[PDB]
């Protein structure tokens, strides 16, 4: 059944709750972003109102074939009324189209649902600064102190410098980047830019990217693989067998592959820095795992919460085990005792 952490008290609203059939008492279904564990269940046969960002709306229309009459896009940073309740969509610094939602309940309670987010100090100067938030529905993906990772900027600097050096030493090397969802487009776009190439990809992935309102996108991507030396492939194909196979497909235009796997966290983060990352190599193929995260590190998450000072925190990730739930509640109490709220 729909879990309690997907329901907004005092409204008939749910958030990211499309896989339970008709939820008894739901008048509006919000969708924070276009990731499959969040949209799971949506299709052309859905006949209830969906509220979301413009970009998420483009993906629902073009990729899932949801009918236009049920898609309700809202602009960001704007007070809107939905079924008698004031709401605001805020940028979540996750993937394109991703939002946090502020609900202003008729009784005076204010609720923030973060969706999936990567907490940033810039959020401390949005509309959130303007009033008190009583309850917080929090992305707790990485809520443990072992989870450190570098800035997105640092990681893109490393990837750009690595690719540029490799291709300048060998003009017949191909760069491949893995993907299985929207998000992390900066990785392949930044590399293609330094090399003076467009990025080449399947027709399905090009269609997905043309939904995202990225400026000058027609100048940056293409379905012609031959004219491009940055290829995108399914994450599944980013291994030696898949990459050897792919190189055969290119008709001897290339003799070397340098590949990137933008992972979340991996336990080499606890020891190693970004400057010291090394690839796995077999033959003329090298594969780099780079820690490009679109979720809060532990310290980023802690700072945001200690700034916001909520009265109650509801986790939305890692909620399925008693050990995980108990651990998270310990951190929340530490944070509150240290900061004094
Ligand atoms: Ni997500």
């Amino acid at each position: 059944t729909c879990p309690f952490y997907k329901k907004i008290p005092g409204t008939g609203f749910t958030v990211d709750a499309f896989q339970y059939g008709v939820v008894e008492g739901c008048t509006a279904y919000f969708l924070t972003h276009f990731h499959s564990d969040h949209y799971a269940g949506l299709s052309k046969h859905f006949t209830f109102p969906v509220y979301c960002s413009e970009i998420t709306g483009n993906l629902l229309k073009n990729k899932l074939h949801v009918q236009e009459q049920y898609i309700h896009p809202l602009p960001l940073d704007t007070e809107c009324i939905v079924n008698g309740v004031k709401v605001v969509l805020l940028d979540a610094n996750h993937c394109p189209g991703a939002v946090m939602i502020l609900f202003y309940l008729p009784n005076g309670t204010v609720i923030l649902h973060t969706g999936d987010f990567r907490a940033d100090p810039s959020m401390e100067r949005s509309l959130l600064a303007d009033q008190k938030v009583h309850m917080l529905y929090l992305d707790t993906t990485y809520c443990s102190p072992e989870y450190t990772f570098p800035s997105q900027q640092e990681v893109i600097r490393f990837a750009i410098n690595t690719a540029f050096e490799a291709v300048t030493l060998n003009p017949h090397a191909l760069v491949v980047c893995g993907t299985y969802s929207i998000g992390k487009e900066k990785v392949f776009l930044a590399i293609a830019d330094v090399l003076g190439s467009k990025v080449g990809m399947s027709q399905e992935k090009y269609k997905t990217l043309q939904c995202l309102n990225i400026p000058e996108i027609n100048s940056l991507i293409t379905t012609d693989m031959c004219s491009s030396l940055v290829h995108l492939l399914p994450m599944m194909q980013i291994n030696f067998k898949g990459l050897q196979s792919h190189l055969k497909k290119c008709g001897g235009k290339y003799n070397q592959i340098l590949a990137f796997r933008p992972t979340g966290w991996t336990h080499s983060n606890k020891f190693t820095r970004i400057a010291d990352v090394i690839p796995q190599t077999k033959g003329n193929i090298s594969i780099y795992g780079i820690p490009y995260s679109e979720h809060s590190s532990y310290l980023e998450m802690k700072r945001f919460v200690q700034w916001l000072k909520p009265q109650k925190i509801i986790p939305t990730v890692n909620v399925g085990t008693w050990k995980s739930r108990s651990t998270m509640e310990k951190y929340f109490r530490e944070w509150k005792l240290e900061a004094g709220y």
